[PDB]
């Protein structure tokens, strides 16, 4: 069943150069079993980092117009309402 996207603000670190790097990641999603793979795909794709080495710490649902990325905040808006101001 769809519905209105949940944006996740995860908190955890990814390996690189056999260093752990802290991220906050921002994502519009259904389920934490979306989060998991779309966060493996994104760095691997946007950053080329392989999935074993992607460590999830934290995972914090957030709510639509609170996110700070503006491409994902924009995102959800495409679901949304377009404000009716005559």
């Amino acid at each position: 069943m769809k519905m209105k996207t949940k944006i996740f603000r995860v908190k955890g670190k990814f390996l690189m150069g056999d260093k752990l790097q802290p991220f906050t990641k921002e994502l519009n999603a259904i389920r934490e079993e979306e989060i998991y793979e779309r966060l493996y795909s994104e760095f691997g794709s946007k950053h080329r980092v392989p999935r074993s080495k992607v460590k999830i710490e934290e995972i914090e649902e957030i709510s639509p117009e609170e996110v700070q990325d503006p491409v994902v905040k924009a995102l959800v808006q495409r679901l949304e309402h377009h404000h009716h101001h005559h």
